[PDB]
């Protein structure tokens, strides 16, 4: 069962916008020695929007050849086409994940049966489990619990990233599912608050570069000890809201330059790099977190 | 420049989700037949998302075709990468079209400065004129009149379809641009209130089913005849509304078939199809147009 700190990895890039494997490597090797628990592959926060597809599946490969089994891979696979959706899934069948992140259609707003039948489709066509995503700020789509419960009766159809940040829709979504479907907070911010009121893990922005405190808040929670776990999460406040004081991922990748775990914190357009404004934002809640 | 009643034209399908060419020419013919002033070739209500980057261009190519001259055509080119955008604008180099009609970057969220450097870039690999997309309801993503500004200095930047439905934004943007830069709505049922604030025309999808009568009151709302348009926009009002209850295209693909206009209401998914209350409304709509 996907529990924990599950890391949403950033892709790092040498200057040219490449994909760095020395780097990721780096980053890779951090998160097995700190304890996360899985790793989300060209998610969001791993720029999914432009990378190719083939560029995207290499660096889903990439991440498990370097994970070599020490630490469980999932695939981002979403997409706003469901031919497109089933495609990229398709393409990581029996590459070696143990799951798919796939996220509500942004743009084009599908209604509540349109999702249903779009991430139906999908669980049709694989055989990996899938971990649905639902983000509305972003994507235009906001996926209601009443579907959430209809797809959670479709094979393979396992959780869910909740993104909203609403601590309202844990028990909504609850109570229209069986006890191993799993809720995973999409928002750093309320995730301790997500796991208080019957959550089972983050996937995660904070984790790329506090990974040991993530998993170890994640623990506590676990363990019902929310006193300890608070006192974790207060520390890393900080960094849950100034990750995004500019757009994700751009302030979690020059964190992790500044900490030295990848070489450099280029991104693709439209991204674009940090501000000077920015940079001493971040840089006080990494001091804040006693990682700087 | 721009004006008057430009139709986002829908992508009529087959039964199989394939272009329809036969539907596709029926609509061009009656565009010249209705006096609308231009045709956007696979924007949002042309189902962009869910056609590929060759079934893209083959649509483009198509409606430029059977429009042999006798319309301008502007063709979608948005894309939430910049690297994407470029590519599709000159796949579109001396194809035939006017101009290009380019979004905001959905789902990744790019800061105001992204969205300056996406679009500049775009602006700079091509000679064609460049219409900018807001409609931060679909994308998460705002471009203010700010940038708007800023924009509009770069060679090429021309317009802005302004879909928020913002009445203020008409004059926040026209106070920072040339007399020649476009202010084109992309809200229907604010379209008429939009001109009247000083907007230069709309990108309508309601032009698809009544595009004598929206090009008509877009002449009228120039001419500073606002009285006799109302009565006009007093027509339209519930298809206005009633063309977006059930997601875009959904709803208008629908009411084209039902006047005989295409073969066949198929969408892709995560489209789906029309419920019994959206067609009852619907033909209610058209009905209290005059069309049915």
């Amino acid at each position: 069962m996907f529990t924990g700190s599950i890391v949403a990895i950033v892709t790092p890039m040498d200057e040219k916008g490449n994909v760095c494997r020395a780097s990721l490597k780096k980053l890779i090797d951090y998160h097995v020695a700190s304890g996360t628990s899985a790793i989300v592959s060209v998610g969001t926060t791993g720029e999914s929007a432009t990378l190719n597809h083939d560029e995207h599946a290499d660096v889903v490969m990439m991440t498990l050849d370097l994970a070599d089994g020490r630490i469980p891979v999932i695939a981002g696979t979403g997409a706003n086409a469901t031919a497109e959706a089933i495609s990229l899934t398709q393409r990581f069948n029996d590459s070696g994940i143990v799951g798919c992140l796939t996220v509500t259609p942004y743009y084009n707003r599908p209604s509540q049966e349109g999702l249903y039948q779009h991430f139906k489709a999908i669980a049709e066509h694989t055989d990996l489990p899938q971990i649905l995503y639902n983000v509305p700020s972003r994507t235009g789509c906001d996926l209601l619990p009443e579907t959430v419960g209809r797809l959670a009766k479709v094979k393979n159809i396992i959780g869910i990233k909740e993104a909203t940040g609403n601590l309202t829709r844990v028990n909504q979504i609850k109570e229209l599912v069986s006890d191993d479907f799993v809720l995973l907070s999409g928002d750093d911010a309320s995730a301790l608050d997500f796991m208080q009121y019957g959550g089972h893990g983050v996937i995660s922005v904070t984790a790329n570069v506090a990974a040991r405190d993530m998993a170890q808040m994640c623990k506590l929670a676990a363990e019902g000890h929310f006193a300890e776990a608070r006192v974790i999460n207060e520390r890393l406040m900080p960094l849950h809201n100034k990750l995004f004081v500019e757009p994700n991922p751009i302030p979690v990748k020059w964190a992790c330059k500044e900490l030295g775990l990848v070489a450099t914190d280029t991104l693709r357009l439209p991204m674009t790099p940090i501000t000077d404004s920015g940079r001493e934002t971040v840089r006080a809640a990494l001091k804040h977190a006693g990682l700087l």
